[PDB]
């Protein structure tokens, strides 16, 4: 049951809540619903609640943002939730299981990709779950990044945990730090996923497969090879530093060996993005500065945020008050 008004007719399943995709007979235009209705379950409605703060106040060609949301005109009739936005062709994923994509396409989408960060990242807001599916681009090409569910505020101060500390995060585009003493609160964590997903633009899978939690350290210092003492240093912690000591010794696949095809400027700034310290790794904006990306370079064209960005009653409450400018009045 996809109830969404007058205004969007013509529905058809689209994917997994509910996603259709509804005819806009407002816009002259088909569009994208999602149907999310998670409030019996409250670890699955702050979810909403940030993702809907956050894509309201964002307003970036390369960020998706929401047209209008429908729902009852009352707390109290209001049961499912209906967040409309752009209706794309489809995303990195689909595209990088079926298409190969030229060296001119894989620029631009790292392009895209860190423009859009840029503008996420100054509102001191980090995506944390940055990976093909949540990359949605469009019949010309035109990239945009969507879903904000697992995001929060920068907090480097309070950045870290103990060795083997818990992560929601996509495995595959984990920062090695996650499973070390890294919470995820430091923008380097979606540097990093930018650039497992730039070695995945570059071969057609995954980088760093992890099957499991250390699976995915293991996977990483495949490649790169066992950490320098230096890096080692930076970690305090015991446990963690202790586990990568009692590691065998690794030594560092050269990147024009897994990707011998690939551009040795765009490797150049690859090797950058995936550096084990996460202190040493690249900025976004010293990545859009990067000679790969030189002809779309353009800092006044890259516009960045204007300012920085509960009990089974307030979040019902809070949602239903962030979804209040789409009714009448
Ligand atoms: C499958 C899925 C899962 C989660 C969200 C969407 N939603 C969206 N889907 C598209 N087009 C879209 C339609 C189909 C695919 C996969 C395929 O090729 O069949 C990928 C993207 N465009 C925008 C959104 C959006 N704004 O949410 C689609």
């Amino acid at each position: 049951v996809f109830d969404v008004g007058p205004r969007y007719t013509n529905l058809s399943y689209i994917g997994e809540g509910m996603v259709c995709s509804a005819y806009d007979n407002l816009n002259k235009v088909r569009v994208a619903i999602k149907k999310i209705s998670p409030f019996e379950h409250q670890t699955y409605c702050q979810r909403t609640l940030r993702e809907i703060k956050i894509l309201l106040r964002f307003r970036h060609e390369n960020i998706i943002g929401i047209n209008d949301i429908i729902r009852a005109p009352t707390i109290e009739q209001m049961k499912d939730v209906y967040i409309v936005q752009d209706l794309m062709e489809t995303d990195l994923y689909k595209l990088l299981k079926t298409q190969h994509l030229s060296n001119d396409h894989i620029c631009y989408f790292l392009y895209q990709i860190l423009r859009g960060l840029k503008y996420i990242h100054s509102a001191n807001v980090l995506h944390r779950d940055l990976k093909p599916s949540n990359l949605l681009l469009n019949t010309t090409c035109d990239l945009k990044i969507c879903d904000f569910g697992l995001a929060r505020v920068a907090d480097p101060d309070h950045d870290h945990t103990g060795f083997l500390t818990e992560y929601v995060a996509t495995r595959w585009y984990r920062a090695p730090e996650i499973m070390l003493n890294s919470k995820g609160y430091t923008k380097s964590i979606d540097i990093w996923s930018v650039g497992c997903i730039l070695a995945e633009m570059l071969s057609n899978r995954p980088i760093f497969p992890g099957k499991h939690y250390l699976d995915q350290l293991n996977h990483i210092l495949g490649i790169l090879g066992s950490p320098s003492q230096e890096d080692l240093n930076c970690i305090i912690n015991l446990k963690a530093r202790n586990y990568l000591l009692s590691l065998p010794h690794k030594n560092k696949v050269p990147w024009n060996r897994l990707f011998p095809n690939a551009d040795s400027k765009a490797l150049d700034l690859l090797d950058k993005m995936l550096t084990f310290n996460p202190h040493k790794r690249i900025e976004v904006e010293q990545a859009l500065a990067h000679p790969y990306l030189e002809q779309y370079y353009d800092p006044s064209d890259e516009p960045i945020a204007e300012a920085p960005f509960l009990p089974k009653e307030k979040l019902k409450e809070l949602i239903f008050e962030e979804t209040a400018r789409f009714q009448p009045g």
